[PDB]
């Protein structure tokens, strides 16, 4: 066992609750009672820390640093008619002179101020935003004041403290193009920025409520050892809430687990989430700047009048998704992208989701419940060139099966089908069939 072992298996009717899945060696266990919750921790909010820097300098400019209203850190450049005024306009000279004046200011006892390169960094001591103004000779060329947002990429400071956060959102640009950048320590005068998660956002899924994993590590002395453990779910890394949103299945209960085109498929109620290709534990885009086909997909084309879907099966180039009152077809002709994958509601047959439908090759066999008996229907493709209908194969024997069906098993090589009934556990029904040409030369029950 592990942490949360005897807390995800808290149920009284495991037949309806626990739905299992298997890929490779790992085994996924899904409980339909718990509700997925988001983790309590959040990224730090928009900090009051701000930095200022100089770019050009000009001649004879009175440089101001308006720190939260009251004026401080004053400096003025000489006229420039003398050859010696060239030294006073350099960025480094401006930076150090402004730093010296700011430190001597009376209010400096509340803000931590340091100088690195041509950048002055002001950090609050348990306070709100500085709301700096920093008027200068030009419009924005001379001095640039940034707290957490910038209007372009060229205006980025040459130097910055390690771990500084900033928002990039050029004016007149689509909201999908904005992203958060992080200033990380590097050599050379220029600093390097990397994509990072936004400020004051939820980190990721809470592992205590997400489906668990059962894995067979090795075999010791002819006996395999099995380990149950929490899932290795990837955490959100890049983007903000708008461009990297939480999938809608949060604050809901899972319904089924399956997979299509090597992508894990989290189907919960109206929502179904497509995992990243070859990476089952990640549901968030690797990078927000650009979109690629491998990125996870969200498909909501199913109607909301259909409740939580239960089963999924493959049928002649398509994956059919079974609900309690309708069916859907997910096309597989084209690769699934953000603009191509969609659910197509095709048939409205009445299907009982208590028992798992089986596949017999070219057809899918599902059972329906009615009264104290049960019928079994065949799902196949008709002679219309892509239209599917369902027909009952228990027409001549409909009262044979007592109670309902709780288990099925098929055999494509033997063309054999098995069924069970609750009214007598000792009785098993065998349905045999054999296609030949275009007709069923045999359809046997015993």
């Amino acid at each position: 066992e592990t942490e949360g072992a005897a807390s995800y298996f808290n149920s009284n009717n495991p037949r309806v609750d626990y739905k299992f899945f298997t890929v490779g060696d790992t085994t996924f266990v899904v409980n339909r009672t718990k509700i997925v919750r988001a983790r309590a921790d959040k990224t730090p909010a928009v900090g009051g820390t701000a930095l200022v820097f100089s770019a050009y300098g000009q001649y004879g400019t009175n440089y101001q640093i308006i720190i939260n209203g009251v004026k401080a850190a004053e400096y003025k450049t000489a006229s420039g008619g003398s050859a010696s005024d060239v030294e006073t306009i350099r960025t480094e000279v401006i930076a150090e002179q402004l730093y010296t004046n700011l430190l001597t200011w009376a209010g400096a006892s509340d803000y931590s101020i340091s100088r690195m390169g041509t950048t002055i960094v002001i950090s609050s001591l348990s306070g709100a935003s500085f709301t700096v103004d920093t008027e200068d000779g030009s419009k924005g060329k001379d001095l640039v004041a940034i707290q957490y947002k910038v209007t372009s990429t060229d205006l980025l400071p040459s130097k910055a403290p390690v771990g500084y956060l900033v928002q990039v959102w050029p004016t007149g640009s689509k909201p999908e193009s904005r992203y958060w950048l992080k200033a990380e320590a590097a050599d050379g005068n220029l600093v390097t920025w990397q994509e990072t998660l936004g400020a004051d956002e939820v980190l990721g899924f809470d592992g205590s409520t997400m489906p668990y994993i059962i894995e067979r590590t090795n075999i010791v002395g002819g006996i395999a050892q099995f380990t149950i453990k929490q899932g290795y779910w990837d955490d959100r890394a890049v983007g903000d809430e708008l461009t990297n949103p939480m999938p809608s299945f949060v604050d809901q209960s899972l319904s089924d687990i399956f997979m299509v085109q090597n992508r894990l498929c989290l189907a919960a109620g109206e929502s179904c989430i497509m995992s990243r290709t070859s990476y089952f534990f990640q549901f968030f885009r690797q990078t927000v700047l650009s979109a690629v086909d491998t990125d996870p997909i969200d498909v909501f084309a199913d109607a909301s009048e259909v409740y939580a879907l239960k089963h999924a099966k493959v049928l002649d180039g398509d994956t059919v998704l079974f609900s309690d009152n309708a069916q859907f077809i997910l096309p597989g002709d084209k690769p699934l992208t953000k603009a191509t994958a969609l659910l197509r509601p095709t048939t409205t047959f009445e299907v009982d989701t208590n028992v798992a439908p089986v596949v017999t090759g070219e057809a899918v066999m599902f059972a329906t419940k009615d009264g104290a008996y049960s019928n079994i229907r065949e799902f196949y493709t008709d002679s219309y060139s892509d239209t599917k209908k369902a027909q009952p194969v228990t027409s001549h024997v409909n009262k044979l099966i007592r109670g309902g069906i709780y288990h099925m098993a098929s055999s494509t090589n033997f063309n054999r089908l098995f069924a069970l009934s609750e009214d007598n556990r000792s009785r098993v029904f065998v349905y045999d069939w054999l296609w030949q040409g275009t007709d069923k030369v045999q359809s046997a029950w015993h």
